[PDB]
């Protein structure tokens, strides 16, 4: 007769084949990748003949098998494939098998192997839009944003994107190499912390409590593998394998180091380490890159060279091959894309007819035209063209786009920004015409997290009543609100002004529409992307 049937023991049944520090602070600790995750299973047999062979079966197939010694065992084994197992222990001999009840043992991978996809129902305004349009929709999400503005992965209205981007991974570096991050509190000591140990110009984590140990909706058990952002993209990927998740190093407080890759060795350190980095975090499904701005001008007033658009072009050169090379070993497709500055005067210092050969995506950021970083000269921060009393505005979205179109840049390569908060100053005064814009303003508006700045969220609920009044330029295509006792001004974007880029990129055959940042708006804004593109309503 075939032998008695036997018990699993007591035991973990949670394993990973990249494992994760979650106390860790320096990202050298934080991971290690390994080939497979070491599983171990014991049983009992409290009655019966224990056979001769003893097996450990994974969905009903072996991966383990011994000789089968007594009323107890155990076996050690590796697993080398992400995913959820009913694993049974079966006990054999010549007359036949007796399998064990089910065990579920989870090995987990940084693809999402292992994770229940990640379907959450959409929040506040946002409608459901399904994807034919063939055009790109895309949004940034913010890793800090987890912390004051409390806005999470799950949060994130996800089947309404072609592109999600994840800002911002930053490049490690310390004193003259990062100085940009000095003016937020804690973020240059943040980098320094987790840079720890790790050769300077290689990528990094600026933030892993948030990245990968913050307990959130989906990873919240105190023994899971992956938290925080990355382990809640992980089930994303799950819930949408044809969102493109992307990467995004660099920002305005991230910049300074791409000013020293002119040096071939700082440049390819980089690359190498954007290569293990995508092969470390098998969710992510290319890199982009945000250069503020080769040529200066960014946050950093020392730094910025005529040799920046040599290094830009030779950079996104040296990272699409690299990509080919990652192809041919994971037979996967990798993106390369790039947020650049929408100023005509920083457009030509680099040679973007030539540098799109290896790109799939230009993220013109049509935003920032105008703001409280400037009292004197005020206007339309993220207008699509000229407004009516200054026909010869030079920041506007039309302008970016015709810099770009006559450098050779095919227009199915360009994706246009939408704003998804405004810029405000507040004490506007010596206007004519009643033009607000035309005066000038004593200080920034007081803004919903930080100076100057008002999330389209909260202009919504709390500045289109009262004293306020709304106004929308048809001429440039931008709202506007104003409160003349205090001066307080703000330009925005709203349904109408998106609606208007999105009609204006189908009809110049442009590639989509992307925005910053998703946790600020309560609908309306994607809402519009959707709409405005062609997609239709309706889950898919
Ligand atoms: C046409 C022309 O040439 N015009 C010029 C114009 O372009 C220039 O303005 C600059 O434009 C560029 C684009 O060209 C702007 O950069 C891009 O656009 C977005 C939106 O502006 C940028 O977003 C900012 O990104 C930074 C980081 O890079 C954000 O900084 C964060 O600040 C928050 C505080 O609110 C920090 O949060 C704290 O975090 C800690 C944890 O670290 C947490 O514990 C706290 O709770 C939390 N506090 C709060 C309040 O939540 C956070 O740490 C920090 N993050 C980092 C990494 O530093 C900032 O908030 C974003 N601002 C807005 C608005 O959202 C983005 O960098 C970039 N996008 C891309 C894809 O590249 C640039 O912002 C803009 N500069 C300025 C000064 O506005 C102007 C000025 O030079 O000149 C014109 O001529």
């Amino acid at each position: 007769a075939a032998p008695g049937k036997p018990t699993i023991a007591w035991g973990n049944t949670k394993f990973a084949i990249v494992e994760v520090d979650q106390a860790a602070t320096a990202y050298n600790n934080l991971v290690k990748v390994k080939n497979a995750a070491d599983v171990s299973v014991s049983w009992n047999l409290w009655n019966g003949d224990t056979g001769t062979t003893a097996k450990v079966l994974l969905n009903g197939k072996e991966a383990w098998s011994g000789p089968s010694t007594g009323s107890s065992g155990t076996a050690n084994f590796k697993v080398n494939k992400g995913g959820r197992y009913q694993m049974q222990v079966a006990l054999c001999n010549a007359d036949g098998c007796t399998a064990s009840d089910a065990t579920e043992i989870v090995v987990a991978d940084t693809d999402g192997s292992h994770l229940a996809p990640l379907k959450e129902p959409l929040l506040e305004k946002n409608k459901p839009y399904k994807q034919n349009s063939g055009k790109v929709v895309g949004s940034y999400f913010v890793e800090w944003g987890v912390y004051g503005r409390n806005f999470t992965v799950d949060k994130i209205p996800a089947q309404n994107l072609t592109h999600l981007l994840y800002g911002f991974i930053p490049i490690c570096g310390g004193n003259g190499i990062n100085d940009s991050l000095k003016e937020i509190e804690g973020s240059f000591q943040a980098l320094q912390r987790s840079c720890q140990g790790r050769e300077d110009f290689k990528v990094s984590i600026h933030d892993p409590f948030a990245a990968l140990q913050k307990a959130q909706k989906g990873v919240t058990a105190w023994d899971d593998p992956y938290k925080g952002n990355f382990g809640q993209l992980m089930a994303l990927k799950q819930a949408h394998p044809d969102l493109k998740i992307l990467p995004s190093i660099g920002g305005w407080t991230l910049s300074d180091p791409f000013f020293f890759m002119g040096d071939k060795v700082k440049r390819d350190r980089f690359v190498g380490s954007v290569k293990e980095f995508l092969q470390t975090w098998k969710f992510f499904d290319g890199v982009d890159i945000d250069w503020l701005f080769p040529g200066g001008k960014g946050a950093n007033p020392n730094l910025g060279s005529p040799q920046d658009g040599e290094t830009y072009v030779l950079l996104m050169k040296e990272l699409r091959a690299m990509l080919d090379q990652l192809s041919v070993e994971t037979g996967r497709k990798y993106e390369l894309t790039s947020a650049i500055s929408a100023g005509k005067d920083k457009i030509d210092k680099v040679a973007y007819n030539v540098a799109q050969n290896s790109m799939d995506h230009i993220f013109l950021m049509s935003y920032d035209f105008y703001g409280a970083f400037d009292l004197k000269n005020l206007g339309h921060q993220t207008a699509l063209n000229a407004p009516a009393w200054k026909p010869d505005t030079a920041y506007t979205t039309v302008n970016g786009v015709n810099a770009l179109l006559a450098q050779g840049v095919k227009p199915g390569k360009i994706v246009v920004g939408t704003a998804m908060y405004g810029r405000g100053w507040t004490g506007v005064n010596g206007y004519q015409n009643n033009i607000p814009f035309t005066g000038t303003a004593t200080g920034p508006v007081k803004g919903t997290w930080e100076n100057g700045i008002v999330d389209y969220r909260q202009i919504a609920s709390q500045f289109m009543s009262g004293e306020w009044q709304y106004t929308y330029d048809a001429t440039a295509e931008a709202p506007y609100v104003f409160k003349p006792s205090t001066g307080d001004l703000i330009t925005f974007d709203d349904a109408r002004s998106v609606q208007a880029k999105g009609k204006y990129v189908l009809d110049k055959q442009l590639g989509g529409l992307f925005s910053w940042e998703i946790d600020a708006d309560n609908g309306d804004i994607l809402n519009s992307m959707n709409a405005s593109l062609g997609n239709s309503a309706g889950v898919q």
